[PDB]
Order: structure tokens, then C-alpha cells, then sequence
């Protein structure tokens, strides 16, 4: 999870666009 | 769920590096 | 994305609790 | 990201079930 900010900050923003 | 490749590519490829 | 509502609806709520 | 191992150790396996 050292990588987690980098992974998640894409997906939660893409989520807000997608409407999952 | 139209977004559910595109969002996931932006984590699963980073997971591959991170080792979450 | 058969799995999407099972992945996302956990993880975005877990995010809401975490602060990733 | 304190939540992130316990999030994604589900979600990566749910991805491996889905095929996202």
C-alpha cells in the first residue's frame, strides 16, 4: 500500500465520473 | 459500469507494482 | 463487471472510512 | 491507506473472479 495513493486517487476520481 | 475497465486498469496495473 | 457492484460498493465505502 | 491491504486483499481477488 505504499502505492495506494497513486492507485486509488485515479479510481475514486474515475468512480465519481462513472457512477459505479 | 461503462467505466469498469478504464477505472480498474488504473489500479490493477498499479497493484501489479505495489503488491497490495 | 459482473463483479463490479461487489468490488466497488465495498471499496468506495471502505475508502470513505479510510482516506486512501 | 491504513485500510488498503484489508480493502484490496478482497478487491484484487474479486478482480481475479470478475476479469475487469
Amino acid at each position: 500500500a505504499k502505492a495506494a495513493a497513486a492507485a486509488i486517487k485515479a479510481i475514486a476520481a474515475i468512480i465519481k465520473a462513472g457512477g459505479f
